[PDB]
């Protein structure tokens, strides 16, 4: 048949686009995720409904409901995310753990992310602020446009190794065949490439793949890491890794893989967006570059706290994310039958939350296409609704590495700005771009001219 749930958002009354027999609505994804989420916002109003193959997906918007699913019933009903491809042992990674397994793993690794262990960690990261700048000499010193994610990938990689395991290398070009090479390969998934597009229409295909040990995390890489943490529990007997020292032994390898997975590519992608918004906005760059020099007496190493008080930095961050919430949705699975401010939702239904849309809904933002931080200064800062600006989600299952991500990103900008300036040039294609893949990302990679500030 192929149309199981296709008559749920007529009969229950929710509006929406109308499915084809086996595909449902996936053909809308040629725009990518965002655009379909917008277009439907305009169209079917404040709540709507659609089918990813025959998985029925319900969008929401009113913050009151958002909160009731994202914070409130959160343990009761609405705890797991949607399952995806064959996951194998990464089944026990915290982002993919469900229900009580998740509750266990959460409050356990929470301690690992407490500020404290973070300020304990900043010195390590600072270290790769210098390394990043030294090797950005030889991109400027060679006066040729500069591909940013190439330089920020190595920075993430460098910070990802050290914080996660201890291994302290300058992958940043240079020693680029140790260990860099597995991590280099842990790339975020494109849920619009033909593999997952298949699996969505063919959910029954997943258990099949399960058996053939086919797994969505490249086994080459998982094997390697699984034996690297082997090597180390041992060696050390005579850092997130050590930090984790019931929590299972071979569960630890799942988390630390996931910590790399989430951290590596998102950090370098956001970072290079920021440096896109400080070209053709040298006016923001200035307020910041100056803001910096004032907190950091002409070149001075950033500290944990020098960071937290730089809240024009903190402003450029938040607005950059406003535009580019890398997880263009938060998405939660309805445990069971439940009603949420008069709207009722049946078991097995995906409750979705169009973050990137919301983050441009002319209702909570104005001239909402504009890069302009002053939304995030006090006087604008705290009028806008927490369940609308959700770039790390909200409620128990938010980004457990939020502060860390933010710490580490700022930490990088400071050392960068406080030495350099970033202006357009050839290929710095000024419109903006934006992939029609299922990853939120440029399309053409952002490349800039980088002129040294006296050096
Ligand atoms: C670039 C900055 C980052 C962004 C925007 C981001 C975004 C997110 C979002 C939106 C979620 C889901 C939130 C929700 O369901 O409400 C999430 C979950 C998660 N993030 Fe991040 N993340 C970032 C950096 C990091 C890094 C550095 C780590 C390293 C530990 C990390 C680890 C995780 C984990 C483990 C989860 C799932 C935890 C759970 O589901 O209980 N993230 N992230
Ligand atoms: C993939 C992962 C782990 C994640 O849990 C996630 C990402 C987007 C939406 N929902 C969940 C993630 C990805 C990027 C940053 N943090 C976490």
């Amino acid at each position: 048949y192929g149309t199981h749930s296709h008559g749920l958002f007529k009969k229950l009354g929710i509006p929406g686009p109308t499915p084809l027999p086996f595909l449902g609505n996936i053909l809308s994804y040629h725009k990518g995720f965002c655009m379909f989420d917008m277009e439907c916002h305009k169209k079917y109003g404040k709540v709507w409904g659609f089918y990813d193959g025959q998985q029925p997906v319900l969008a929401i918007t009113d913050p009151d409901m958002i909160k009731t699913v994202l914070v409130k019933e959160c343990y009761s009903v609405f705890t797991n995310r949607r399952p995806f491809g064959p996951v194998g042992f990464m089944k026990s990674a915290i982002s993919i753990a469900e229900d009580e397994e998740w509750k266990r793993l959460r409050s356990l690794l929470s301690p690992t992310f407490t500020s404290g262990k973070l300020k304990e960690m900043v010195p390590i990261i600072a270290q790769y602020g210098d390394v990043l700048v030294r090797n950005l000499r030889r991109e400027a010193e060679t006066g040729k446009p500069v591909t940013l994610k190439d330089v920020f990938g190595a920075y993430s990689m460098d910070v990802i190794t050290s914080t996660s395991f201890g291994v302290n290398i300058d992958s940043l070009n240079n020693p680029q065949d140790p260990f860099v090479e597995n991590t280099k390969k842990l790339l975020r998934f494109d849920f619009l490439d033909p593999f997952f597009l298949s699996i969505t229409v063919f959910p029954f295909l997943i258990p099949i793949l399960e058996v053939l040990n086919i797994c969505v995390f490249p086994r080459e890489v998982t094997n390697f890491l699984r034996k690297s943490v082997k090597r180390m529990k041992e060696s050390r007997l005579e850092d997130f890794l050590q930090l984790m020292i019931a929590l299972s032994d071979l569960e630890l390898v799942a988390q630390s893989i996931i910590f790399i997975f989430a951290g590596y590519e998102t950090t370098s992608s956001v970072l290079s967006f920021i440096m896109y918004e400080l070209a053709t906005h040298p006016d923001v760059q200035q307020k910041l570059q100056e803001e910096i020099d004032a907190v950091l007496p002409n070149k001075a190493p950033p500290t944990y706290d020098t960071v937290l008080q730089m809240e024009y930095l903190d402003m450029v961050v938040n607005e950059t994310l406003r535009l580019f919430p890398i997880a263009m949705r938060l998405e939660r699975v309805c445990k069971k039958d439940v009603e949420i401010n008069g709207m009722f939702i049946p078991k097995g239904v995906v409750v979705m939350i169009p973050s990137y849309a919301l983050h441009r809904d002319p209702k909570y933002w104005t001239e909402p296409e504009k890069f302009l931080p002053e939304r995030f200064s006090k006087k604008n800062k705290d009028n806008i609704d927490p369940y609308i600006y959700t770039p790390f989600g909200s409620g128990p299952r938010n980004c457990i590495g939020m502060r860390f991500a933010l710490m580490n990103m700022k930490l990088a900008l400071i050392r960068v700005l406080q030495n350099f300036s970033f202006k357009p040039c050839k290929e710095t294609q000024i419109p903006l771009k934006l992939s029609l893949g299922g990853l939120l990302q440029p399309e053409k990679p952002v490349v800039l001219k980088v002129e040294s500030r006296d050096g």
